[PDB]
C-alpha cells in the first residue's frame, strides 16, 4: 500500500489533508471528504482538478485518480456538481448549508451576476446566519463587514446590507439560509456551466449546462434554449460537439446543431458535462 496525500479546498476555504492508496478511485477520497463534512446528501457534490491545461475537470469516482490527475499535484476542490433547482426539498440543513458557502463564492468569484439589491439581499442572510442578530455594539457608521459579498464592494452596498440585516431579528441560521436560497435559485446564471465554443459560421458564443437543459449565448445575452426534453441525443467527435434537437410535433427529422470547442478536450468535457446533467435533473 502506497500512500498519496491528498489536498482538498472545502467551502469555507481551509484545506483538508488525506491520504489515499495510489491506485485509488474517486469515490475513496471523496467518501473520506464527505465524511469529514458530516455531509449524507452526497449526490449533488463533486471534485474536481486542474489538468495540464489549467482547466477545471470533475474527479469521475469511477475511475483512477492517478489516471485522471496524470502529471499533475493531488490537490482538489470540493463543490457542487448538480445545483438542486428546489433547495427546500433536500432532506439536510447541512446540505443547503454546503450549497450557501458555493453560491456565496459563486457570486464573490463573479461566475454569478446579480443586481445591487439582491447581492445585499443575499449578503444580509449570510450575516443573519454567521453573527445572528444586529448588533449595534459591533456597527457604526463607518462598518465594513470582513464578508465578502461581491466581486468588489462600495460602502452603498455594505450599508444596504446592514439595513436589511436589521430587518431579520429572530431568524435562526437555518432560516437565514433558506431564505438565502430561495432568492439565489431565481438568478438567471444559478447552477449554469458556461463553455467557451464557436457556433457552425465561426462565431464565439457561450453554451451553458444546467437542471433546465443547454442554453446559447450570444454575446453575454442569452439567446437560445433547448430544454433537457428537447435534447434527442449529444455527441463529440475531434473538437466537435453536436447537440441532436427532436423534432415539432410532424416534422419529419431531427435538426443538428455544431460548435466547434477550442480542443477535444473541451469537446469531450463538455459532452461528458451535458450527458451527466441530463442524466441526473431527468431521474431526480
Amino acid at each position: 500500500p502506497k500512500s498519496m496525500q491528498c489536498k482538498v479546498i472545502l467551502l469555507d476555504g481551509s484545506e483538508y489533508t488525506c491520504d489515499v492508496e495510489k491506485r485509488s478511485r474517486g469515490q475513496v477520497l471523496f467518501d473520506k471528504v464527505c465524511e469529514h463534512l458530516n455531509l449524507l446528501e452526497k449526490d449533488y457534490f463533486g471534485l474536481t482538478y486542474r489538468d495540464a491545461e489549467n482547466q477545471k475537470n470533475w474527479l469521475d469516482p469511477a475511475k483512477e485518480i492517478k489516471k485522471q490527475v496524470r502529471s499533475g499535484a493531488w490537490h482538489f476542490s470540493f463543490n457542487v456538481k448538480f445545483y438542486p433547482p428546489d433547495p427546500a426539498q433536500l432532506s439536510e440543513d447541512i446540505t443547503r448549508y454546503y450549497l450557501c458557502l458555493q453560491l456565496r463564492d459563486d457570486i464573490v468569484s463573479g461566475r454569478l451576476p446579480c443586481s445591487f439589491v439582491t447581492l445585499a439581499l443575499l449578503g444580509s442572510y449570510t450575516v443573519q446566519s454567521e453573527l445572528g442578530d444586529y448588533d449595534p455594539d459591533e456597527c457604526g457608521s463607518d462598518y465594513i463587514s470582513e464578508f465578502r459579498f461581491a466581486p468588489n464592494h462600495t460602502k452603498e452596498l455594505e450599508d444596504k446590507v446592514i439595513e436589511l440585516h436589521k430587518s431579520h431579528r429572530g431568524m435562526t441560521p437555518a432560516e437565514a439560509e433558506m431564505h438565502f436560497l430561495e432568492n439565489a435559485k431565481k438568478l438567471s446564471m444559478y447552477g449554469v456551466d458556461l463553455h467557451h465554443a464557436k457556433d457552425s459560421e465561426g462565431v464565439e458564443i457561450m453554451l451553458g449546462v444546467c437542471a433546465s437543459g443547454l442554453l446559447i449565448y450570444r454575446d453575454r445575452l442569452r439567446i437560445n434554449r433547448f430544454a433537457w426534453p428537447k435534447v434527442l441525443k449529444i455527441s463529440y467527435k475531434r473538437n466537435n460537439f453536436y447537440i441532436k434537437i427532436r423534432p415539432g410535433e410532424f416534422e419529419q427529422f431531427e435538426s443538428t446543431i455544431g460548435f466547434k470547442l477550442p480542443n477535444h478536450r473541451a469537446a469531450k468535457r463538455l459532452w461528458k458535462v451535458c450527458v451527466e446533467h441530463h442524466t441526473f435533473f431527468r431521474l431526480l
